[PDB]
């Protein structure tokens, strides 16, 4: 019952994987018609990766109104977050257009550009304050103004203008930078604190545009994120917050993008993620840090 203690349960028997493969099997299946359109077949990363109809993200602009994106809208939590991509070469201005249009304050990135090297990601942000990019197609211009590099996540800040109107706005730039090349994290604990981090900028507040949240592909890494930030903000509204079931609040998500949480081990640490940030906002500091043994295994 008490989340925890069915942790202790599925581990003893193994059963992470037969739990993953139910939620699959339940999981919600609508059209996206619109996505797989001979058209857009440039605008996407992976055939089998589509935002569903219902709640894709429309671009504003005269032409082709098609990005790779999907509206999570959690009313019992009352939150919201786009998923996406990570943007490819040709929908950089797509993605900042987006950004614009939605009125988000927050982009929050779960990979690296380059991964085992193969490239994951676009470079879709300028590395050095002097040298801006411009996306001619969305007419936007965007300016490095500073970061703050640390050892596991790095935070930005960025100037977007809009080039019709003149208009400005300051948007952050959560990026981790950690994410192991195999498998999920050890511990929670630094994304954890990146959470937090991001918490406490204010760009989850609801004076703005939902955050946007992506990975590679926009729903492996990406749904970890989002599944424990909803999951902890439900144990804070709920008179008992061991009612909160991670395999419901999962499947209620997966009715607004397929396929959030690609393997049992996303899964397994979602969970850990939810338990050690409960127990951490309740008043224990020991899950802030991985105590380590001292090995040379490298
Ligand atoms: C559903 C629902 C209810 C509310 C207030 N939001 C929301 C939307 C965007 C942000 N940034 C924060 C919250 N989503």
């Amino acid at each position: 019952m008490e989340m925890e203690k069915e942790f202790e349960q599925i581990d003893k028997s193994g059963s992470w994987a037969a739990i993953y493969q139910d939620i699959r099997h339940e999981a919600s299946d609508f059209p996206c018609r619109v996505a797989k359109l001979p058209k857009n077949k440039n605008r996407n990363r992976y055939r089998d990766v589509s935002p569903f109809d219902h709640s894709r993200i429309k671009l504003h602009q005269e032409d082709n109104d098609y990005i790779n994106a999907s509206l999570i809208k959690m009313e019992e939590a009352q939150r919201s977050y786009i998923l996406t991509q990570g943007p490819l070469p040709n929908t950089c201005g797509h993605f900042w257009e987006m950004v614009w249009e939605q009125k988000s304050r927050g982009v929050v990135m779960l990979n690296r550009v380059m991964e085992k090297g193969s490239l994951k990601c676009a470079q879709y942000w300028p590395q050095k304050e002097e040298k801006e990019m411009i996306f001619e197609d969305t007419n936007l211009k965007l300016t490095l103004i500073s970061e703050d590099i640390k050892s596991y996540y790095t935070v930005r800040q960025l100037e977007l203008e809009n080039l019709t109107t003149q208009e400005t706005r300051e948007i952050l730039h959560f990026h981790y930078t950690t994410w192991p090349d195999f498998g999920v994290p050890e511990s929670p604990a630094s994304f954890l604190n990146f959470l937090f981090k991001v918490r406490e900028s204010g760009s989850l507040s609801p004076e703005h545009g939902p955050v946007v949240v992506h990975c590679s592909a926009g729903i492996g890494r990406s749904g970890t994120f989002c599944l424990a930030d909803t999951c902890l903000l439900l144990m804070d509204k709920r008179k008992d917050p061991s009612s909160v079931d991670i395999k419901k609040v999962l499947l209620e998500m997966r009715k607004f993008r397929m396929g959030l949480i690609q393997t049992a081990d996303q899964l397994r640490f979602s969970y850990l993620a939810v338990i050690e940030g409960a127990k951490f906002i309740m008043g224990d500091s020991s899950v802030q840090d991985q105590w380590k043994e001292l090995s040379h295994e490298d």
